[PDB]
């Protein structure tokens, strides 16, 4: 059945519910990205008011066919009144679309859904710092003191500056970037832009890209495998096996892959730094593991929070376990003691 942790009280609302089939009471579904877990049950026969993004309302209807007059897409920071009640989408810093939600219940209480972000100081001078907020839902992916990453700024320099050397050391080497999502375009997009060269992907991952509004998007992607020495492939062929396989279908116009697999988290970052990541090699295939984040480490969520310093959080994210459910509250009250809200 759904879950309370996907209802807003005082409302007939819910957040990422679309595979429980008709949720009694509810009048509007929010989806906060495209991503498969959250819109899982979505397709051409949902017949209920979907609210979302631009970007997101864009992928619903040229990736799923959900029927425009189903879709409502919302500008962001901007106060909106859905079915009487007032809303504002804010930018997540997750993938391209993703929103945070602020829900104005009619008794007052002031809740935000944070969908799944990646918590950042800009969000301290957006809407948020004009009223109190009472009860957040929080992406708690990561929320445990060993899980550090760097900027994603210092890891897209690893990137290109790695890229770069290779392909100038050897111009017959071909760089390959794994995908099954949308998000972490920055990791593909700033190596072929390093290179000279768009990069190739399949129909199906074109038609994806082109519905994110991404500027000169034109310039930088194609279809055309053979005029790009950067392509995308499914997570699942970055591989030795996968990668020996492509490289006999390029025809002999490379000699050597340098893959790249931008991961959450990897327990390689309890100790390394972004300096001294180093490649699993093969004979002439090497890959490259790289902590590419989308959602908060501990502390940038720590210091949204002690900022925020809600009444109430409810996760939405580890849920499933006791131990984690309980480990969590511990940093809850932490936090809370520590800045004396
Ligand atoms: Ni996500």
């Amino acid at each position: 059945t759904c879950p309370f942790y996907k209802k807003i009280p005082g409302t007939g609302f819910t957040v990422d519910a679309f595979q429980y089939g008709v949720v009694e009471g509810c009048t509007a579904y929010f989806l906060t990205h495209f991503h498969s877990d959250h819109y899982a049950g979505l397709s051409k026969h949902f017949t209920f008011p979907v609210y979302c993004s631009e970007i997101t309302g864009n992928l619903l209807k040229n990736k799923l066919h959900v029927q425009e007059q189903y879709i409502h897409p919302l500008p962001l920071d901007t106060e909106c009144i859905v079915n009487g009640v007032k809303v504002v989408l804010l930018d997540a810093n997750h993938c391209p679309g993703a929103v945070m939600i602020l829900f104005y219940l009619p008794n007052g209480t002031v809740i935000l859904h944070t969908g799944d972000f990646r918590a950042d100081p800009s969000m301290e001078r957006s809407l948020l710092a004009d009223q109190k907020v009472h009860m957040l839902y929080l992406d708690t992916t990561y929320c445990s003191p060993e899980y550090t990453f760097p900027s994603q700024q210092e890891v897209i320099r690893f990137a290109i500056n790695t890229a770069f050397e290779a392909v100038t050391l050897n111009p017959h080497a071909l760089v390959v970037c794994g995908t099954y999502s949308i998000g972490k375009e920055k990791v593909f997009l700033a190596i072929a832009d390093v290179l000279g060269s768009k990069v190739g992907m399949s129909q199906e991952k074109y038609k994806t890209l082109q519905c994110l509004n991404i500027p000169e998007i034109n310039s930088l992607i194609t279809t055309d495998m053979c005029s790009s020495l950067v392509h995308l492939l499914p997570m699942m062929q970055i591989n030795f096996k996968g990668l020996q396989s492509h490289l006999k279908k390029c025809g002999g116009k490379y000699n050597q892959i340098l893959a790249f697999r931008p991961t959450g988290w990897t327990h390689s970052n309890k100790f390394t730094r972004i300096a001294d990541v180093i490649p699993q090699t093969k004979g002439n295939i090497s890959i490259y593991g790289i902590p590419y984040s989308e959602h908060s480490s501990y502390l940038e969520m720590k210091r949204f929070v002690q900022w925020l310093k809600p009444q109430k959080i409810i996760p939405t994210v580890n849920v499933g376990t006791w131990k984690s459910r309980s480990t969590m509250e511990k940093y809850f009250r932490e936090w809370k003691l520590e800045a004396g809200y």
